[PDB]
């Protein structure tokens, strides 16, 4: 029948989708949430063997074991256990586009399990067991008689096994087909890989039992008041004796509970649904839920007979709270949300695709701990923790239907087509009917780049029909169609628009004010984190505060999809597409996350728990404005303590409890600051510390900060002139300067400081020269290629310019003496091929204290593409363990990314100053720098610096981290300017305007000495 | 132009149109007749179908017609004539002046279904003067509102041709037979003969 | 697989559903809407036989004709032939409401059809077979290959048979069976055939 080359066909015999089962037979349990002796996991050890193709499986392995087997771990992707390669592509597909067929080479992972059963479970009741998520289709067996078959990775299939068992041993057959018409709908933009990768497991069910129930809850105007209703449904034989209770319990108080036998409404002319039953229950002053105080009450649901008898009883977590649209604004509980969302594909660099709850809580843990309130399931129905974790801690869920055909031309052709609806509409109602008692769930999605059709219209209505208490999201198709109750682009930027026939991406600013427009908006994908990314970050964040029908959105994304492969020692290594050799491939493409796969964070996480802070800050006089964004909590765990420091050093510094209402604003009123004696430049620097810990983060959690120049004393007082003179020793080739115990070299041919000395040591491996390039970010490559390159890359510009091949012309050099210091001018010409690209004229001022003031000023011709930097480097001979500045930091921060850093003392080893991007780039730059301290060395001025054992050219031409090699001595770049890194996306220039280097002319000044 | 789908039998009416694993089926009903006869001009309205209450299935495919061709209106009667899934109120036999408030899905009279608070859309039954033998009595009555009422335009009488079937006795002489003529049971006897024309076209 | 016991399944290697056509190869002919040489009738004297149930329907009749069967006009109803009994109710279902199973006894209509087909046809484009009509759900097979699957009763089902057919004389098959899946969905108020 070849099933899987059949969008016709996507299951057989599986049975109806519901909410999480349990089958207690002890009320208490039910309430309590306890383990279930009704559902038992086959997760563990099972047996597996790998074929080229199902023709290739031996009818023998549906009646016994194959000697060839493996004993493997399940769940598991069998490609994590080297079977076959992991497949990375974005957008074209894995397999051939010809629809609804899959190559004849479909690899088939057969896996089998021989368990026991007892008795009791056969002698009644109904047993089925539940494969949570099998990739990408299968056939299952048991004792060798065909059972089923199924579709959609990432949702359950539950077959029914209660004639296909017996009591004792048993062995179970799945054949795990990798590609199948299935797969024309799973063309997300992650790792293609398949097999049982989710848990399985065997629920026991009595014959008359609770198939289904949904839980709603109302509430009047003010929310004081709210009505829970329940409606339950039964199968099996109905008997006028059979009852259904359901109960509210908060905490071990039971606050409400009603009961009546089976028979609903009328519903029309034949009369009602006589196997269902809707309670409803009064709730007085119902305990809200938020992701800012997720309150939870517990609903159990038991079937039971009118004397008391227990039959079965199920139950869940129930949040009271509303969500809905209302004049353009998308409101919980009545209040406008701000979402400041991140989307979270399921990966682990070991696992591949397998989730386990420790990781799930460690990624929600620091979401929550980097002000994160929401996350979007991309692309498709999560493991079924997830929900249970998030309506626990408390976020904000965008449930979306695992549908992506991004990969069809035009991306709508199956969308569109009448042929594909019922596979799509499974998709999405078995969804709906798995999910809709989560509270954490607030919006549905009708999946992912897949166009925008008729079948997305038809699905969007259905889910308004039987969920009108969650609206319905769909980026597809320009973002904002009549499919979609949110406009929700992807990338649209803040200001500018880019015009794309058809589905244009507008300014977001500007789509909300289109003629007849009047929808929210929150992009589902925005701020494209590939590796050194996020700038610009701040600009979306200004926009949403502004702008109230700018609610947020999810930041693409939370974690890298980078894979763990070994070197010959064993050494594990962060490995992409193509490392598998897997192709074709999109390289590093699929690492795009704010933390490494291992979860360590990015430099980018901090700017984004920056922006996405809880309060406000503003500063007048002695007065400090602390607004509250929360819209239900009261500022109960916080505490701000303010400092305020002389150029790092601190002069006074307190804390103030914060009692701030949601929503509103506490003034803080600063002591007499008593006025600094030296000069400099006086620091405000507020934060808010949480005293207490939370179920998600530990006492002294900071949760947001903010700084402030205050007063400024220039420095007028003049140097004691030391009574020392340098002295200038001309020669041929060089010019050389002695002091004391100090000595500098200048090569007359290059025009360039060549070497330094403090003693009979060189301070240099290579010469202090001018540098206009940087080895290039994610977002300077874009998707440009050897064998396909983007002329329009700024990478790809800065080459064609000559800007990496530029030679240095030297155009003068000259010496003078002074009073009491030597003077050293030059002035070169960047040339490729006859263009001047570049002029840099400099002076060398070296004065009796040993000081050397460099003076930089560049020309930079208009017509040239603007350049990555201005500035200067060098390979220093000293290797020191700290490096010590002050200016912005801890952390890497760049033009546009460093609202986050902080201006101060900073001191760290120098390991911490290198950013191990998995894809090797610039990075770990710090600006705002006024004093720099490494070795012996200080640099002195105002300028931006990254110091590492790695070469801008190593890391240019290395693919991987871990083929870096330390090189001799440290490089060290500074620079007086540097460009943006942008990120808004990363296939096209994002870095905008205002951080472009295209002044033409600039000017920086550093002063060079030894400690 | 009506989709062949109607589950008049099931209890209650939309328990099949309201679950989802009946959707697809559901959906080729509707999708393949749009496909086949979207070119006709003579087609003006489409149809979800008939007496099936009203599901969610209704909903969807509502949609998907209201997307896929805006040239048309469309109209569906379960669930009350008046639902979600319906461009027109399209009620079964709701008289001209007396209302008939059944539970769940009342057929009120059709003046004043029209002017409910909040409706604003036509009114054309799909069914009405059911002519089962002697009928049609109060025809007239319909009439004369259709011409007050602007909004009341018309409807669809039940209906043209007696579903009467021939069969033949000794004398090898045809005679028209119904319900349960044919040894067919359970039937529903003479309820098959509701025209104005006998099943020769002879009229009544 | 008895795919008239499942809803999921409506089809097996049907064509999609399109507005109707005769490929002219002439515009003029088109144009005033004459008869096109490219669209044929199979109208006419087919081959019938009368089971109580797939079942007992033996194989042999893929392959070739039924000496039992009786010849008789198609397009037609078997019970305006007499084969079994039309039945007449309104709202109650004709079979008992157990969805989406259907009575064992499942009264089945055999149909086969002996026909000619031009080898111009074969030496080029594709030759498609078309049911406008068919209650309420069938199999098809020709020249003893199956072809496909179909339901939905009011409504055109067709199917490639370029690959099955040969020039000259070809074997249609067709088993349509009285109840489906799909006569949940056909409980309108008429005589029941
Ligand atoms: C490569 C672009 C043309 S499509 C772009 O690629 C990104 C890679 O992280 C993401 O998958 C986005 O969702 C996708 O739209
Ligand atoms: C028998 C009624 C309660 S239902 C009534 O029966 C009529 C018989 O001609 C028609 O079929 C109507 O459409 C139907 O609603
Ligand atoms: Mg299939
Ligand atoms: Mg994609
Ligand atoms: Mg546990
Ligand atoms: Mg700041
Ligand atoms: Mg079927
Ligand atoms: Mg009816
Ligand atoms: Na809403
Ligand atoms: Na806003
Ligand atoms: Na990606
Ligand atoms: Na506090
Ligand atoms: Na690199
Ligand atoms: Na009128
Ligand atoms: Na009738």
């Amino acid at each position: 029948r070849r099933d899987w080359e059949n969008p016709g066909v996507t299951q057989l015999n599986r049975l109806a989708a519901h909410p999480p089962f349990a089958s207690w037979r002890n009320s208490e349990e039910a309430r309590t949430d306890r383990p279930s002796q009704q559902l038992r996991s086959l997760n563990g050890e099972w047996r597996f063997a790998w074929f080229p193709a199902p023709e290739a499986v031996p009818e023998s392995w549906l009646e016994c074991d194959l000697p060839e087997a493996d004993t493997v771990v399940v769940p598991s992707n069998w490609q994590m256990h080297g079977y076959d390669a992991p497949i990375y592509t974005n957008v074209t597909y894995p397999i051939t586009v010809n629809p609804p067929f899959v190559p004849t080479e479909n690899p088939t992972g057969c896996y089998s399990l021989t368990f026991n059963v007892d008795e009791s479970w056969l002698q009644e009741g109904q047993t089925r067991i539940i494969f949570d998520g099998v990739n990408s289709a299968f056939h299952l067996w048991c004792n060798g008689r065909w059972v089923g078959y199924g579709q959609d990775s990432r949702l359950p299939s539950e077959f029914d096994l209660s004639a296909f068992l017996r009591a004792g041993e048993n062995r179970l057959a799945v054949m795990v087909l990798r590609w199948s018409d299935g797969s024309y709908l799973e063309d997300q933009d992650m790792w293609r890989m398949s097999g049982i990768f989710r848990d399985v497991s065997l629920l026991h069910k009595p014959t008359t039992q609770i198939s289904d129930f949904h839980v709603a809850t109302r509430f009047n105007d003010d929310f004081s008041r709210a009505v829970l209703e329940a409606e339950v449904q039964m199968c099996g034989e109905l008997r006028d004796y059979l009852r259904v209770t359901v109960s509210l319990w908060q905490g071990e108080t039971q606050v409400a509970s009603g009961t009546a036998p089976f028979g609903g409404e009328i519903i029309d002319e034949r009369g009602g649904y006589a196997d269902r039953v809707t309670l409803r229950l009064n709730v007085e002053n119902p305990k809200l839920w938020s992701a800012e105080i997720p309150n939870l009450y517990r609903a159990v649901v038991e079937l039971h007979t009118a004397d008391g008898t227990l039959i079965e009883a199920e139950a869940c977590d129930v949040g009271f709270r509303e969500v809905r649209i209302e004049n353009g604004l998308l409101l919980l509980n009545g209040k406008p949300l701000l979402i400041r969302g991140v989307n979270r594909h399921e990966h682990h660099p070991l696992h591949g695709q397998v989730m386990d709850e420790q990781t799930m809580v460690q990624d929600i843990l620091l979401m929550k701990q980097n002000n994160f309130n929401a996350v979007r399931c991309s692309h498709y129905p999560n493991h079924p923790l997830w929900y249970t974790l998030c309506d626990r801690y408390g976020l904000y869920v965008v449930d979306e239907a695992n549908i992506e055909t991004h990969g069809m031309v035009p991306m709508n052709r199956l969308t569109d087509d009448p042929r594909w609806l019922p596979a799509m509409s499974e998709r999405v109602t078995r969804m709906v009917q798995r999910d809709r008692n989560h509270p954490s769930v607030i919006i549905w999605s009708l999946g992912n780049e897949s166009g925008h059709g008729a079948n997305h219209d038809a699905l969007y209505r259905w889910i308004k029909s039987v969920d009108p208490s969650r609206p319905v999201q769909y980026e597809g198709g320009g973002a904002d169609t009549t499919a979609t109750d949110i406009i929700c682009p992807m990338y649209a930027r803040v200001d500018e628009d880019q015009p794309f026939p058809a589905v244009p991406k507008w300014s977001i600013k500007k789509w909300l004010s289109l003629p007849g427009e009047t929808r929210p908006l929150i992009l589902c994908e925005y701020a494209h984190a590939a590796g050194n990314s996020l700038g610009g970050f701040a600009k979306y964040w200004q926009a949403f505060r502004q702008y109230p029908r700018l609610q947020g959105g999810f930041v693409w994304d939370w974690v890298d999809q980078s894979l763990i492969k070994y070197d010959e020692n064993g050494n594990p290594w962060s490995a992409y597409g193509g490392d598998f050799g897997d192709t074709p491939n999109d390289r590093q493409f699929c690492m795009n996350g704010l933390v490494f796969a291992d979860r360590t964070p990015h430099p980018a996480l901090t700017e984004a728990k920056h922006q996405q802070q809880f309060f406000q800050f503003r500063l007048s006089g002695q007065t400090i404005e602390v607004t509250s964004e929360y819209l239900f909590r009261h500022s109960d765990n916080e505490l701000l303590h303010w400092m305020v420091a002389l150029d790092g050093k601190p002069l006074a510094s307190g804390e103030v409890p914060l009692d701030v209402a949601p929503q509103g604003k506490q003034l803080i009123e600063l002591p007499e600051l008593p006025q600094p004696e030296s000069a400099g430049q006086l620091w405000l620097t507020v934060r808010v510390v949480q005293p207490n810990a939370t179920a998600w983060s530990e006492a002294g959690h900071i949760s947001a900060w903010q700084q402030w120049r205050l007063a400024e004393n220039l420095s007028v007082t003049l140097p004691a002139a030391s009574h020392a003179i340098p002295h200038l020793t001309t020669s041929e080739m060089d010019f050389c300067i002695e002091l004391g115990n100090k000595r500098w070299q200048f090569n007359r041919q290059s025009g360039f400081l060549s070497q330094m000395w403090i003693g009979d040591k060189k301070q240099l491996l290579t010469p202090l020269r001018d540098q206009f390039t940087r080895a290039p970010l994610d977002n300077d490559i874009g998707v440009s290629e050897a064998t396909r390159i983007d002329p329009n890359a700024w990478v790809e510009r800065w080459k064609a310019a000559g800007h990496y091949q530029a030679e240095a012309a030297l155009l003068q050099c000259t010496a003078d003496t002074l009073a009491d210091a030597v003077l050293i001018t030059t002035a070169h010409a960047w040339q490729h091929q006859g263009k001047t690209l570049f002029i840099s004229r400099k002076t060398y001022r070296i004065d009796g204290s040993g000081q050397m003031a460099i003076t930089v000023d560049v020309e930079v011709a208009s017509d040239t593409p603007h350049p990555a930097r201005i500035g200067l480097n060098c390979q220093l001979a000293q290797v020191a363990e700290r490096v010590n500045w002050l200016g912005l930091g801890p952390q890497e921060n760049y033009p546009d990314r460093l609202t986050a850093a902080c201006f101060d003392r900073w001191d760290l080893p120098l390991s911490d100053m290198y950013t191990p991007y998995v894809f090797p780039s610039e990075n770990g730059l710090r600006c705002g720098t006024r004093e720099l301290n490494y070795g012996p060395h200080q640099w002195r001025g105002d300028f931006q610096f990254n110091i590492s054992r790695y070469s801008q050219q190593q890391l240019m031409e290395t693919s991987h981290r871990h083929l870096l090699h330390a090189e001799e001595g440290t490089w060290l770049n500074i620079d007086g300017f540097h460009m943006g890194i942008g990120g808004d996306d990363s296939w096209s220039p994002s870095v905008s305007a205002e951080f472009q280097l295209s002044a033409g002319r600039y000017h920086y000044q550093l002063v060079w000495c030894q400690k």
